[PDB]
C-alpha cells in the first residue's frame, strides 16, 4: 500500500512533463503546451519562467550541481540555461531540426544531451560551447540519457533497440536489446550500480550493467507504455505507466508490483524520487506524490 497527493499547477492545458527536484525541495517541471518551466517550493510559492523561444517544444530538464536548471527545446533546436538569477540563457544547436530531448550532467560537469533527429549526442559547457558525436547507424533515436556508475553516460536509442555508452573521449558502445523492436524509452542509474531501462513496446524493463550485460523483466499490466524510471531507496526503481495510469516499482528479487493511480487519463511522464517521496508530472496540470507504508 501507498498515499498519494497531488499539486495543481494549472494555467491552463499545460502539458506538463519533465519533472526534477532539488536537494533544496523544490520541484521544478517542463510544460511543453504552455511554453514554460515552473517551479514550486514547499511553501507554495510557484513561479512561472516563460521561454524566449515561442513554442520550442520544452521537454527534458536537470539541475546541475551549481544548481542551474538546463533544458531542451525540442521544437526550437536549442539547450536552454537557467541561472541563479533567474535569467534564461538559450543556446542554438549547431545543425537544424536537431530534436533535442534528453538531458543529464557529465562527470566533469559538463551538460550532454540525445538528439533525437540529429542522430547524436550532445555536449555543452559553462561557457556555452558546444560538442557532437554522431551515431553510427542512421535512425537511431536517441531518447533519455543518463550518468553511469563508470562516469560515462548511457542513453537509450528507441528505434535502433539499443542501449549506447559513450565516454568522455567520445567512444561509443552499442548494446542490442535482446527483445526485439522493444522500444527503449527512459534510463536511470540503479543503486545497484547498474542502468535501469524501460522498453515501452517490450512491455519491459531492462537492466544493464556497466559491463553491458542485459537482463529484463516482463511488465505485468499488458499494454503498460512504460515511459520514464528513477531510482528509488535501496535496489528499488520506480516506473511511469502512461498506457496504463500506474506507477510501477521493481523492487528486490526483481518482483514487478504496480500502483493504479486513482484519478482520470493522468497520463503520467517525468518521474523523480528525493529520498521518500516518489514525484511524478501528470498531463492533466498536476504533480503527484507518492509514498509508502
Ligand atoms: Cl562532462
Amino acid at each position: 500500500e501507498f498515499k498519494l497527493q497531488e499539486l495543481n499547477l494549472t494555467n491552463q492545458d499545460t502539458g506538463p512533463y519533465g519533472i526534477t527536484v532539488s536537494d533544496k525541495g523544490k520541484v521544478w517541471i517542463t510544460q511543453h503546451k504552455a511554453n514554460m518551466i515552473s517551479c514550486i517550493n514547499l511553501d507554495g510559492k510557484i513561479t512561472e519562467y516563460p521561454l524566449p523561444t515561442p513554442d520550442a517544444k520544452v521537454m527534458c530538464l536537470t539541475i546541475s550541481s551549481d544548481g542551474e536548471v538546463w533544458f531542451t527545446e525540442n521544437a526550437a533546436n536549442k539547450i536552454g540555461r537557467i541561472t541563479k538569477k533567474g535569467i534564461i540563457k538559450e543556446y542554438t544547436l549547431p545543425n537544424p531540426d536537431s530534436a533535442p530531448y534528453g538531458i543529464t550532467e557529465g562527470p566533469n560537469g559538463d551538460i550532454w544531451f540525445t538528439e533525437m533527429n540529429g542522430n547524436r549526442i550532445g555536449r555543452i559547457t559553462d561557457d556555452g560551447k558546444i560538442r557532437e558525436y554522431e551515431l553510427p547507424n542512421k535512425g537511431s533515436y536517441p531518447s533519455f540519457i543518463t550518468l553511469g556508475s563508470d562516469n560515462a553516460l548511457w542513453f537509450t536509442e528507441n528505434q535502433n533497440n539499443a542501449i549506447g555508452r559513450i565516454t568522455e573521449s567520445g567512444d561509443i558502445t552499442e548494446f542490442k536489446i535482446p527483445t526485439p523492436a522493444s522500444g527503449p524509452v527512459g534510463i536511470t542509474k540503479g543503486n545497484d550500480d547498474a542502468l535501469w531501462f524501460v522498453e515501452i513496446i517490450g512491455n519491459k524493463i531492462g537492466r544493464i550493467t556497466t559491463s553491458g550485460e542485459i537482463t529484463e523483466f516482463k511488465i505485468p499490466t499488458p499494454n503498460a507504455r512504460p515511459h520514464a524510471i528513477t531510482a528509488g531507496a535501496g535496489i528499488d526503481l520506480w516506473f511511469t505507466e502512461w498506457g496504463a495510469n500506474k506507477i510501477g516499482r521493481l523492487t528486490s528479487n526483481n518482483i514487478i508490483e504496480e500502483y493504479p493511480i486513482q484519478i482520470k487519463s493522468a497520463e503520467p511522464h517525468g518521474i523523480c524520487f528525493d529520498g521518500e517521496t516518489i514525484w511524478f508530472a501528470m498531463e492533466c496540470d498536476k504533480i503527484g506524490k507518492l509514498t509508502l507504508i
